């Protein structure tokens, strides 16, 4: 009945990610992780890969499933039945460029957004500096799941 | 059987606070809204007013229930069998509110979720609502019929 | 003889663009709205002065023009030392104070900022632009001289 | 015929202040200084107008009122629609921009913010009243003659 | 040779307040506490309450030590021979009240201050909402120190 | 030996960063000031004319040392046998600076100690202080005098 959608890139998926899954996948019936694709960019890892990484560490939460697509997120989340958003928020920074894309959204589709604050312990962690981290030889196994990690260090090796 | 705590004093309620009550009853089975009695700070309406404040602007949401609580928040919103608190939010407080999630997440397994007011009710509370209606400034554009209606006559 | 300058890339103009214009005009004699020449975007600046010249049709003491260069050149130029930018966050506040103490620091240039209307807080041109790009619903978001010219950039 | 007030409690005025009513008066022809009644304070209102006027004297254009009640009322009754407003930081963008969205909604006064200058950042009457309380110097924080106004309630 | 002041009410002290001061006590050659105290607001702790929740649980910093004043911090600095403060930040909000008050210091006395990010797992403890909390009942055994707690829950029974 | 690490790219040193290097120089037995190299993007001066810059600028403080340097900070200031970064903050980025802390943190237990800039200095920036002086507005004020020199030999 009641279903949200977690958007973002996932490239790759973070632990801070992973918490806002799962209390999304408690508090709603249904949520579909939306795995958003640049056309015109190549990520780190293909959207095959994304969405492996991800399913791998959300085995265990059977409401959830995960789907890539491109273009507006409210088309994604409207021809699907539903209109709310979940997102993960670390700053009040965060709050403001977000805030003016959820009232865009509200605006030209009437789709909602629920903000999250992420776990104290993942609050530091993003898929880019992650990357980043890792590229220079930093230790970033306790920021991301086993899916991920290792996949990393291969990319980057 | 989804459902969130919409917690405030609601002294009194405005649009600000009603466009999340609608937002919240669009996406959860259910939803109370808890309205804080304080013994300390007693404000311009009793609970009672405000409980029927809400209700009358609420009318329309079936799937939502208007009730007074006291104390920890969390314990109010575990004694219902939910674990999950909507709040809205004007500005990135962000910050005070962070907090409190985070504190009300650590102690008792409590979600919040945080929604952006609407454009238009951005700049309402009910503290400033009722400083400028007090002077004679004009706020019914930013308040429920009834409750504009109410708020002059304490005034008078 | 009062006046300002409200400057930026205008591409294109915006509903919250042309809001603070409004209010710079109703407050200061005379008003210069300053388009940056920066040559990657979607209109010439010849279209962007035109989009906001019809825009600004019932704005008697405002007037548009091209520039490059630094800002507070193009002010002191026009013999002004005041300009207008709206604002719509405390983010926005930290980056555009930088500039403008940067500003009163080489030029005496005073910055004034103002809020944006409450309906226009969420539009951008460059938000408005994509959301366009992809299908969304801007109209009510921008002059409507300004959407059509959008639509058959895109079409 | 243009015109801004510039409001706030000013117990006493600081050098901030001061900065922001000479930028006021030099691009608004008229600017008015709104005095708040809003009796606990230091100064008492006569005594806190008095020492902006002793400050401001080089101000042709400048006025000192006090005034309670909206601030919005205090500025239309004068014929004027705009407020003139110092910021420091985000944070005072935030809260003083839900009163300017308010102010505009009840009465359409407009409200325009301007960053102090850097030397200034950290001034406030309150934190001024506390470190010379304790016996701190902020000679180089208030006009010469609030400073010596200030020694004088202390001791 | 080095130092710095740790300033505070610390009201208790929390977990918050020891991280900091161990991170202090790890860069500087002495660190002092200050607790610091309003002789016209008792708080909830006496000051030689306050004093003794801080040795204890500092017992393992042999560089740090604990001293109550009133009045300007910087004159509690400068008296000792110093002219450094070191104060936790939890947020960009806490940056701005905090950077006013650093200014001033620097203007008035040429006191140094620097900042530390407080570690993630305490950044949503405060001595005042811990206060709160815990009146009203909540466990907010894991944000403070074992020479608090229990002592904290005694104050409010 | 208590010690310090003061990073960045410095292209060129202003009088900001001057302030912080002093303050730290002030408090810490050593400080280092890392310059970094990157390969991607080249900027106005070379890494060895901003050491000389840094250099001239800091002739009077004994104790503090200009090194350059590539990739991972926390290894650079690790390699030296110190735990501490300083850095400069204008405004609340506390945020992002805070991410990075947090992670440098997590990462090789280095410690992050941020200092406020003076007043007078809070508003210039390498990037903006080019930027200006590109189009011949007057920044010497906010340069150590060197620099200046320097920098408009870089834009003949
Ligand atoms: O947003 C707010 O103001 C709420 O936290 C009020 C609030 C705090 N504790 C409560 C217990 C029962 C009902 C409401 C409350
Ligand atoms: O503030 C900044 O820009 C620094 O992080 C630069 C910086 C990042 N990694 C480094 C390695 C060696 C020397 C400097 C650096
Ligand atoms: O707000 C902005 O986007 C920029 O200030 C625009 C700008 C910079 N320099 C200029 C010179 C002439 C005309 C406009 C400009
Ligand atoms: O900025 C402030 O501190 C307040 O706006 C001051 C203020 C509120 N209402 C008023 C009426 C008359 C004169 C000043 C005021």
């Amino acid at each position: 009945m009641t279903g949200a959608v977690c958007p973002g890139s996932f490239d790759p998926v973070t632990l801070g990610h992973l918490d806002v899954f799962e209390r999304a996948a408690a508090q709603f019936d249904e949520v579909i992780v939306a795995v958003l694709i640049n056309p015109n960019k190549a990520g780190m890892f293909t959207v095959d890969e994304r969405i492996e990484m991800i399913r791998e560490s959300t085995a265990d939460l059977p409401n959830l499933r995960v789907e890539s697509g491109q273009g507006l997120l409210v088309d994604f989340v409207r021809e699907r039945g539903l209109n709310a958003i979940v997102k993960g928020l670390r700053t009040g920074t965060d709050f403001e460029y977000e805030l003016q894309m959820a009232q865009m959204n509200k605006h030209i589709a009437g789709v909602d957004t629920f903000f999250v604050a992420t776990a104290p312990a993942y609050s530091f962690v993003s898929s880019s500096l992650a990357k980043e981290v890792a590229t220079y030889g930093g230790d970033v196994s306790a920021l991301l799941p086993a899916s991920v990690h290792q996949r990393l260090l291969g990319k980057l090796r």
